[PDB]
């Protein structure tokens, strides 16, 4: 671990001349802070503070100032314009003010339910992100258009992939930024994008994930381009979903591998199926927490629409990968990069590990395409269908209260409070599918 | 009733150059067919084929061939076709080859229905509405646009008002025609107008509404206007609602009439408000089909939100005109003009005298604005909300059983199928909403 | 005296065909609906009715409904619909679901408010009004523009006037509603009209001060001209000012005139004016009821800026032409064409009233150019300054509770509500004169 | 801004409905190597020397806000909703009074007035504060209480209970409240005040005699 004394040579060392302070709100969206380094050593003296009223999602006006406490571990110098002035990064979470930490920060909601699998003996909630992207042209005067960079498909080339040299623009400034990348290619729909990285422990993930969408937005930005994580932009085409790869580990050992069990896997991972295969209706108000992943949710594009799993499947809620061992994990398929990747853990962890101390005894693998599969055989099976939109996705959390608890409560009263809004503000508009469809005709 | 014999004969003396048989569809959708005078007596003899196969709402195509048979008291002359190609009309009901009546005819589903109030001694189903619609100019290709005739509000005066001979030269289109024009004024939102007239027994003031939507639709743009009855084309102004009066008579009698009370309302006449207020929630699917519709049903727009009830007073689904004499009536407001007449006022009936046969009582006459209660002060008053999208006014149909059977077995099944595709392709594409919403900021 | 009966003949006589059925709301905006002959029975029955809630500053939605009885001296066949479908129009009086009148209704009130000579004595109050209106040009799509039709002055010549024969035709068809036009001109800003008709009694000169703007503002448009009472359009220019020219008559002797003192004005017309002159304070949020007929209110543009008075001088508040006889009269300039006439009188009796049961020593008139005193000058006679604005000249009259008591309650709890939602709408906004001096200068 | 291709406005309220731009005044005074408003070991840390400051600026508020708000734009600024002090009040670690005390001390201890925009005249503005608020030490005046709720969502006769009035309305009405107010008067010049009241009340003539086209635009076409 880090200390505040080799803090102050990387700030000497690397001739840095800014630190920016950043941290996420509860909807997911960065937001940042930016310092010379002549007031490095009060940040770190944790007497930094901000107006609270304004951060979508934490607290009320009438104590609107908080705190902000640094983290040290999380220090990355940035690699674009630092000859201007080089800059430096420090994320960190939000205290009250009076040395209390936030219940509104996100992030200390993910380290309290961390410590619920300590005293069932874990040592790291391994995450894999794989958030895909798309790409649109940029206008005259920066505004970005309906335009898609290019008319690719899956894994194309030159001359079909206009992101080529892009996406290695990219890969190079996470390199820099002490990432280890594992694969860079070009998703099934028109414009759709994948950069795969390597897992890290559960909140240096999420720390790696908000940190990715920065490098790709800016940088995307430099080859003319706007990335944007919209679940499913263009109607018709494959939404571009955040595949959330995750394993336990107990001493060196992924609590996961056991060749002996049928698919080669382990108790404590059968175990984990069920803890999100019932409570999955639950958090697909989480982990699909806007109006259009309920799009993407829908059947044909390698996104997942009903509850239930399978091995190397594409189709279901789980996907268990072919490889296994060290890198044996569990595929969830319905998080979308609009998803927040802090509540996502809290709210996927407990529910999991609610499989743990009952482990209720999870399904059959729907092991075909589950895609076409009629009314009559969800039913067959008894699988769950998963959410119609935000409207019923909430309603279906509100009662599972294991997941109601992975989210304090202040996390959760702001939050069936903002998407019933948005929920609302969607519903009561006159958007012009409906004056195609009836205006001219009745 | 009209004679087979005084109708032949009824051209030779104003020399009808053409007739157009007419139906209805599932929907609402006047349809047509021309021919000579030259054919009079074929069609007369309902002899007069058609195809059923490509029409929404009847038989398959291995089975279509379908035959009209006029009705025959239904005739008038459109007062535009005038010497050069005078045109009659009639309205036909449907029947198979095998001369058995369609069983999906919606016009016959009303004749049906109409001898259930027979059975317990009721002489005509009185029926007045009071249709809005929007007006919207047209351009160079002369086709709609999305500005509206005027800038307008309620009962304003030209030049604010625009359609001020515009209507005009509406109604005394219908007035030629046999109609009993009341009023004809300009609505509360810009370039809405209502024109509405006496009421009418159940069949013949529906059919007379077909006229009225045709009529509207055709004098608009000879005016240059496009006449649309969409229920909710603009946001932030009130909707189009095509208004329900109704009431019940028994020799020479307004069955809701209590000649000297200070309610003036027999208790049968409160039997039906449980009739339908009961059963409100299970038939507004057919009171208000379209998914356009549900976005007019909201507080503020003059438009119930909740199922209750009030006098002299415009917020409750169903409103108590203070003017009884034998003009008394009980007008439900929660219908806009693309419900299907022929079937709103059968699903409407087999509900309401569903209040008389099981005599129930309806509830507390809210007589404070609906709109202004609390979010749970209107749970204690036991108010409850209207449907809230097609999807779960659509659930609440198919279970209800008493307005089920109000519908027909070919009818119901025929059209919970296409409001679901109907509602699936709303669910599925993603509108212009989202991408001024999503896109930039994720 | 017109009966029912003179009416129903009328009809027929003429071929009318249509019956407007008008009234003017709480702020001066005059709406009506249209009906055919076929319903003038159920007119003259008092039994329509129409929103009470849709027209401003009536009543609640709780009691919506209420009823329109008409006014069948007014009766005038409208000219300009010759042949095809004649109209007539009628000047309704409002009555609740209760045959009792409006407390609110403008109409009642002046009718109210006039019962207070009936038992002092007066046989007639007569006003002799002078509406300047300007006149825009239109564009391509019947949409006013800015421009204006002439650049002319008072009483210029054509072609320095291009309106000379649109006034004309204004003139004509008032020729036959029934009006006996006194004069016809040009006024002081270009653009600027004046058309002047001899004095009716109360209610019957605001019935036709009302016929003439629907008919200066209809006919105009039909020269492709945009016609507008707005009290100053344009910065700089002569505002429009509706003069009043009120008198008050005793048995065919008119009690302002007595051929003695120092004018040949009377006692009671001296007395007269005291009433207003400290009164004025309170009553200019009614003769001015409206942001931009402050802007009208400055110095050096015919305007009153102070309340004094003075003999065939226009810069007083209250000018006395130098014309008597019958022809005596009192002229207060402060009131603008865009206020309400019922109101205006309602206000200015109660406030001249009361300059004759207590009579108040009327001051000296000034006889000077009173835009050439200065403060120390105002202050001299102490000669009252005008209210700065909307908002001071709210606040001044809720102190005048005998000018309250000309509205009624219904009336004044209504109009202070909206000019308070609208006065604080203006002093909110950021317009185009702020941007200007102060973005690019700070 | 314009080496870097942009305009930079310091106007107070160049949009509506969005928060407008507002210079903050947090000040504190020192005493010989001290800070005059610390109190080491209070409940508040609030030296009665500094209770003494508060109600010094919160009693003179009504009329000294033509030198700190001078624009008639700035009153498009004092209006809730927005983060801007828009009644005569005060509470700690909140955005709605008038004057905040910012939760943070230790040496750097302050309380902080957010009712001026960008646009009033600092060296004078001081002038004003200093004079009015050492009137309230030297006068040992007693501060009103605090509110600690936010203001905006008080009743429109609320706060007349708890005491707290409201900050003017327009330029006309914050002019009227200084030319009555002796205090700032004299802690501002006999030249000065006399050259600035002539000056901002034709600068709010123009705006109160000139036609804008929100009155075309809403007036024009209706009446
Ligand atoms: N054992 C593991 N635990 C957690 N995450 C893993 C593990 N193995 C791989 N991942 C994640 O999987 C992602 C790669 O996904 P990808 O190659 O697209 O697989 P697929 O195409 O099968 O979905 C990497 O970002 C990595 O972090
Ligand atoms: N006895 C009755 N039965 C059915 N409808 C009636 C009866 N009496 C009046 N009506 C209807 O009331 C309606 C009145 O229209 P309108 O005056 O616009 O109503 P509203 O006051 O709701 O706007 C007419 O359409 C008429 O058909
Ligand atoms: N005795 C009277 N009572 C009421 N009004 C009168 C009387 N005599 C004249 N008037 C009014 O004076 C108006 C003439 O207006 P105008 O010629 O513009 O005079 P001025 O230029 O002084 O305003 C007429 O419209 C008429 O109604
Ligand atoms: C086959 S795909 O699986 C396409 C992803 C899809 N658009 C979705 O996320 O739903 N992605 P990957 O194999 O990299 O996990
Ligand atoms: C003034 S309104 O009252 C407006 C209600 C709205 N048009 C609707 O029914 O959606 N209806 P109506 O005048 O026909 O009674
Ligand atoms: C000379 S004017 O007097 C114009 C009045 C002024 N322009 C105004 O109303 O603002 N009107 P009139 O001669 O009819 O009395
Ligand atoms: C977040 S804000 O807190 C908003 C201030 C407000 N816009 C104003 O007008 O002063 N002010 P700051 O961060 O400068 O303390």
């Amino acid at each position: 671990k880090y200390t505040k004394e080799d803090i102050f040579r990387f700030a000497d060392e690397q001739n840095v001349k800014f630190i920016r302070l950043q941290f996420t709100d509860i909807l997911g969206i960065i937001k940042n802070v930016e310092i010379p380094v002549s007031q490095l050593k009060k940040a770190l003296d944790n007497k930094i503070m901000f107006d609270g009223s304004s951060i979508e999602g934490f607290v009320r006006i009438e104590e609107s100032d908080m705190y902000l406490f640094p983290d040290l571990d999380t220090w990355v110098v940035f690699p674009w314009t630092a000859e201007k002035g080089k800059v430096a990064r420090m994320i960190c979470d939000i205290y009250n003010p009076d040395m209390t930490p936030f219940a509104g920060d996100p992030r200390a909601n993910l380290k309290r339910v961390l410590k619920e699998m300590e005293e069932l003996g874990f040592t790291e909630f391994n995450l894999g992100p794989e958030p895909e992207f798309f790409l649109f042209k940029l206008d005259e005067n920066r505004r970005p258009t309906l335009e898609l960079n290019d008319s690719g498909g899956y894994f194309d080339l030159a001359p079909t992939d206009l992101g080529e040299n892009c996406r290695r623009d990219i890969v190079l400034e996470l390199e820099e930024m002490g990432f280890e990348i594992e694969a860079s290619h070009h998703e099934v729909a028109p414009g759709q994008h994948e950069i795969d990285f390597k897992y890290e422990d559960a909140i240096t993930a999420c720390d790696s994930i908000q940190t990715f969408k920065l490098v790709v937005k800016t940088i995307a930005r430099k080859h003319g381009l706007h990335a944007t994580f919209m679940p499913k932009p263009l109607f018709g085409v494959n939404g571009s979903g955040m595949h959330f790869n995750m394993s336990l580990f107990n001493e060196k050992g992924n609590a996961f591998f056991d060749e002996s069990g049928e698919l080669e896997l382990s108790q404590t991972a059968y175990h984990f199926l069920a803890g999100m295969l019932k409570h999955a209706r639950g958090y697909t108000a989480v982990t699909n927490p806007t109006i259009n992943s309920f799009k993407r949710l829908v059947p044909g594009y390698e996104a997942p629409c009903y509850i239930a799993w399978s091995g190397k499947n594409r189709s279901p809620l789980v996907r268990v990968p072919s490889s296994r061992g060290l890198s044996t994990r569990l595929e969830l398929r319905s998080v979308d990069p609009s998803a927040n990747p802090y509540l996502a853990m809290a709210v996927l962890l407990k529910a999991g590990l609610s499989g743990i101390k009952d482990e209720l005894t999870p399904p059959a693998p729907v092991d075909r395409n589950i895609y076409g599969m009629n009314e009559e055989e969800r039913e067959a099976t008894g699988i769950y269908d998963l959410p119609e939109s935000l409207g019923h996705a909430l309603i279906e959390l509100e009662k599972n209260e294991i997941i109601k608890d992975g989210l304090g409560e202040h996390i959760f009263e702001h939050f069936i409070e903002a998407k019933t809004i948005e929920c609302d503000m969607f519903r009561t508009a006159v958007h012009p599918w409906e004056r195609e469809q009836y205006l001219e005709i009745y």
